């Protein structure tokens, strides 16, 4: 009992601790990709209106 | 020992969760102010030179 235990601990916390920074991460890449979407469309809009 | 393994893992996953689900919501914030500041700026120049 011991001896799973601590092993049931460290792989249930280790796993978590990588999976919780990666999703993280994958929220950062949806952060990055909206922002210059909407810096793109934005400057794609003033062009337009200009234009117009 | 499993019991706190399982808790601990499950609300780091949860944490993870809400901590990208703000991440995005902070992302589309700022969508709406950058595209309304494009918006105001492009206006402004369309009507000063259609008065010229």
């Amino acid at each position: 009992d011991l001896d799973l235990a601590k092993a049931s601990a460290t792989d249930q916390l280790k796993k978590a601790k990588a999976e919780a920074q990666v999703i993280i991460e994958q929220a950062n890449k949806r952060r990055s990709q909206i922002l210059d979407e909407a810096k793109a469309e934005a400057e794609q809009e003033r062009t337009k209106i200009v234009a117009q």
